C-alpha cells in the first residue's frame, strides 16, 4: 500500500496508532523504514508541550487521542496495516511546529 | 553514568549495545521527561552514501572506529538507558545532522 506523510496507521510496537512523519521521498523509496510519531489515547499527554490534540471526529479513530510528538520510532515499512486516515494541515503544521521544537531544527 | 543528557552528545545504549546521538533538543532533555529522541550511529561507512547520513570520524567522537549517524534510523530511549558517555559532535557536523533531519522529516 501507499504510505504517505500525516497519515494514521496501525501498528505494533502492542498495537497502537502512529502518524507517518518520514517524507513522501523516503516513503516511496525503496527504503525498508518508515519514522512514525506515538498517539496515544491517554489526552493527559496533551498538556505537554509540542504534543497535538486531535478530535476523534478529526481522525476516524475510536476516542479523542494526541500525537506525542516526543514518542518517536522507526518501523518497517510492513509493519503498517490497516489505515485510519489523515491528519489535516492546520493539525499537520502544530505537529511539524512540535517536532521541530523537541528534536531543535 | 549519571552525567548530564545533552544534545549532540554521543552515548552508548541497549536497542544489543550501540552507540546513539542525541537530537532530543535540551529543554526536553533537561525537563522530567523519562525518554530521550536519538539517531542510531552505526559502524558501516558505507552508510555514507545514503542521502542525510553524517560521517564521523573517530578523532572526533572518540568512538571505535569511524561512523556515520543514520538519521533514517530515529529511536527513542529512556535516559536511563544512557550509560557510558562517548563524546560530543561539532556544531558543522551536528547542523549536517539537523539538514538531513529536515530532509527525512519534512521540516
Amino acid at each position: 500500500m501507499v504510505i504517505s506523510r500525516a497519515e494514521i496507521y496501525w501498528a505494533d510496537l502492542k498495537r497502537r496508532p502512529v502518524l507517518v512523519i518520514q517524507s513522501d521521498p523516503y516513503n516511496a523509496s525503496r527504503l525498508a523504514t518508515v519514522i512514525a510519531a506515538v498517539i496515544t489515547s491517554n489526552t493527559a499527554l496533551a498538556a505537554m508541550p509540542g504534543n497535538v490534540f486531535l478530535p476523534a471526529t478529526t481522525t476516524r479513530l475510536p476516542r479523542d487521542s494526541v500525537v506525542n510528538v516526543t514518542a518517536i520510532v522507526t518501523l518497517n515499512k510492513t509493519d503498517l496495516t490497516d489505515r485510519v486516515g489523515e491528519v489535516p494541515a492546520s493539525l499537520m503544521h502544530e505537529v511539524d511546529r512540535g517536532l521541530r521544537r523537541v528534536l531543535d531544527l
